[PDB]
């Protein structure tokens, strides 16, 4: 078996929505739960902070802080084993009996116009920040906004702070224009959950030009287990996920590929990747296609080679 790094799940959004109905220990309805993370042999799971687009502007910060509190109270020190990775040394020094968990921020909506709110989140240990979800916000346009604009000054100022703090700038969800501008501005670039658009043409995916640029930037691309972004017909299994891995390798990105499941953030599943406990069976499926060294690259080593430094 091999340890796993997965950059993106929406367990916090789901736990929050559940209103106490879900036990993180073992709830079957949670794609990511304690028992399943153990089964996965998880090394590091990214937990996104994300609010429904319908949480009003005046409550977004409160609800985000609530998610951070859910993380601290119900995820963290689960089994004593879940260990909060708040800085990159925490991961590099992680005890072998621990499973690392980091916070990431999916769109800067919760900070309003206040950079100090972002500072608070970074101090709290957020290690990757997506400037946008799908919508227009004060930092940039996300991919679903028809205007498709790039970065605002605020967006640029945010990226500068991220660079300074050795935090990833996450391009998943950005408009095409914001993507290109972000590559010029950001020092530590990741796509925490995006697939290849040549293989599945959803606008949420990255085209060949974008993928080549990511590689040139020495960025990480973390493939996502959502059938809608995996196959054009919307029905997908693990071999279909591998077609994206193949494609990125073909574009020169063997060492730039990781996993970003989007577990708990998706209405249906890739067959064979129904929940995070399926990870080990998926890695063995990979053995028909790639060497153990290459698979270890996808599972953890690529990400580990790209920590902000
Ligand atoms: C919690 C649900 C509603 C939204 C998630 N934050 P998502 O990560 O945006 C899932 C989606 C398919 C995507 O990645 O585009
Ligand atoms: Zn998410
Ligand atoms: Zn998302």
């Amino acid at each position: 078996s091999l340890r796993v790094i997965d950059t993106h799940c929406d367990a916090l959004y789901k736990l929050q929505a559940g209103k106490g109905k879900y036990t993180f220990q073992d709830a079957e309805e949670l794609d990511v739960n304690f028992e399943r993370l153990i089964e996965a042999k998880m090394l590091l799971q990214g937990f996104a902070i994300f609010l429904d687009e319908d949480i009003p502007v005046e409550h977004k910060w409160k609800k985000a802080v609530e998610q951070v509190n859910i993380f601290k109270q119900h995820v963290l020190h689960k089994g004593g084993i879940i260990h909060h990775v708040k800085k990159w040394c925490d991961l590099e020094n992680l005890p072998e009996d621990k499973i690392g968990a980091m916070l990431t921020l999916e769109g800067i909506e919760p900070i309003g116009r206040d950079l100090d709110k972002l500072t608070q989140l970074l101090d709290g240990g957020v290690l990757s920040v997506g400037l946008t979800w799908n919508n227009a916000n004060l930092a940039a346009d996300g991919i679903m906004e028809e205007r498709g604009a790039g970065l605002t000054r605020f967006g640029k100022d945010i990226i500068h702070l991220l660079n300074e703090r050795k935090v990833f700038t996450d391009v998943s969800h950005l408009s095409v224009k914001a993507f290109w501008e972000t590559l010029e501005q950001a020092e530590f670039v990741i796509a925490s959950h995006s697939n290849a658009k040549a293989i599945c043409s959803h606008p949420r995916n990255l085209d060949d030009e974008q993928i080549k640029a990511m590689i040139e930037h020495d960025a990480m691309i973390h493939v996502v287990f959502y059938p809608l972004f995996t196959t054009n017909n919307g029905v997908a299994d693990t071999e279909d996920v591998i077609r994206h891995i193949d494609h990125i390798c073909e574009l020169g990105g063997l060492k730039n590929i990781g996993f970003g499941s989007d577990f708990d953030g998706i209405p249906d599943h890739v067959k064979g990747l129904e929940h995070v406990g399926k990870y080990q069976s998926f890695l063995e499926t990979l053995e028909k296609h790639y060497t153990k060294e290459e698979i270890e690259g996808f599972a953890s080593r690529n990400f580990l080679n790209h920590l902000p430094k």
